[PDB]
């Protein structure tokens, strides 16, 4: 799962679909389980996904939450800034 205890543990395709503060920690565990290369292929569709509203059912609900936090990711990696990171509103 996505925390145990107080510290977050989760991975970054099971992360993509919950809630949690993007910090320094947080993104050390994140982008220690996707590779660089991945990563920015689902930050390149982005654009595609900013507006995703479809619900969790849909097919392309991962590809949707794997842009967006992707971006998170691309986001705090240039300004630090500790952010919530919630995923693509159905």
């Amino acid at each position: 799962m996505l925390f145990e205890g107080d510290k977050f543990v989760g991975s970054f395709e099971n992360a993509a679909a919950g809630t949690f503060v993007l910090d320094m920690y947080a993104y050390e565990r994140l982008a220690n389980s996707i590779s660089t290369e991945k990563l920015r292929q689902y930050a390149s569709t982005y654009n595609k996904y900013k507006y995703y509203s479809g619900s969790a059912s849909e097919a392309d609900y991962r590809l949707a939450c794997f842009a967006h936090l992707a971006k998170a990711m691309m986001d705090y990696a240039s300004n630090h800034n500790d952010t919530l990171y919630t995923p693509p509103t159905v």
